[PDB]
């Protein structure tokens, strides 16, 4: 079926939970043996969210190459994403090592450091220009260059220096700051505006390594971001945009990381975002 009318048909019939459970039943199951090794317990935030072995990002380190991160490679859309958990106190150096080694231009953050009165990720970037961060375990230096605070999101320019070679690179930090502590946003307008700002920066384009996107577990809000982006790109590429099937795209993405889209409300919100986004692209 088309998307917008399939949407109204699920609303009128109140069957979002059944649609979402079907997706959960059909989703791929692949091994995640490296994630479960005892030496990696303090590298995982949640015991039930792990990268598959076949798609995990490897650190270029011979001691321990493990990080909780996955490469989502979308062949028809010609887009790739790295989805990862919010960094832990003992993985902030690994996180920036990955950004460096994978040649990423942008980092997309969809959570606040504290939500619901608890810590959802480490404070892994510097908050003042004159107070830079040094990660001694991976030999990297990170400096805040500029910060632009808007009503729904903040964009930061960061300098990452490999202290071993003295090479430097500019990284863009895109921080969506207004996702509610509970539920999903009422309108997708600010989330779409944010997606378009990431696109306009070059951070999703083929001349760079994959964008790094995270929330707390790296599957819920993070899944919504890449699902909406890929569906909109396919609608632009194809002769028949009504042939884009959001459930099929989500199942394709779940071949590369488990659990993408965590609730039926997140699934409905993803439909809403793609529907509204397709009108603004055109022509309008
Ligand atoms: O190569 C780098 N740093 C070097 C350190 O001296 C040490 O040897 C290298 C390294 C890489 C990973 C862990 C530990 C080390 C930067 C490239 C991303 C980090």
């Amino acid at each position: 079926m088309e998307m917008e009318k399939e949407f109204e048909q699920i609303d009128k019939s109140g069957s979002w939970a059944a649609i979402y459970q079907d997706i959960r039943h059909e989703a791929s199951d692949f091994p995640s043996r490296v994630a479960k090794l005892p030496k990696n317990k303090n590298r995982n935030r949640y015991r039930d969210v792990s990268p598959f072995d076949h798609s995990r990002i490897k650190l270029h380190q011979e001691d321990n190459d493990y990080i909780n991160a996955s490469l989502i490679k979308m062949e028809e859309a010609q887009r790739s994403y790295i989805l990862t958990q919010g960094p832990l106190p003992n993985t902030v150096g690994h996180f920036w090592e990955m950004v460096w080694e994978q040649k990423s231009r942008g980092v997309v953050m969809l959570n606040r450091v504290m939500e619901k009165g608890s810590l959802k990720c480490a404070q892994y970037w510097p908050q003042k220009e004159e107070k830079e961060m040094i990660f001694e375990d991976t030999n990297l230096k990170l400096t805040l260059i500029s910060e632009d605070i808007k009503s729904y999101y903040t964009v930061r320019q960061l300098e990452l220096e490999n202290l071993t070679t003295q090479e430097t690179r500019e990284i863009l930090h895109f921080h969506y700051t207004t996702w509610p502590d509970f539920g999903v946003p009422e309108s997708p307008a600010s989330f779409l505006n944010f997606l378009f700002k990431v696109r306009e920066s070059g951070s999703l384009s083929p001349e760079h390594g994959p964008v790094v996107v995270h929330c707390s577990a790296g599957i819920g809000r993070s899944g919504t971001f890449c699902l909406a982006d890929t569906c909109l790109l396919l609608m632009d590429k194809r002769k028949d945009p009504s042939s884009v099937d959001i459930k099929k795209v989500l199942l394709e993405m779940r071949k590369f990381r488990m659990g993408l889209i965590q609730t039926a409300d997140q699934l409905r919100f993803s439909y809403l975002a793609v529907i509204e986004g397709a009108k603004f692209i055109m022509g309008d």
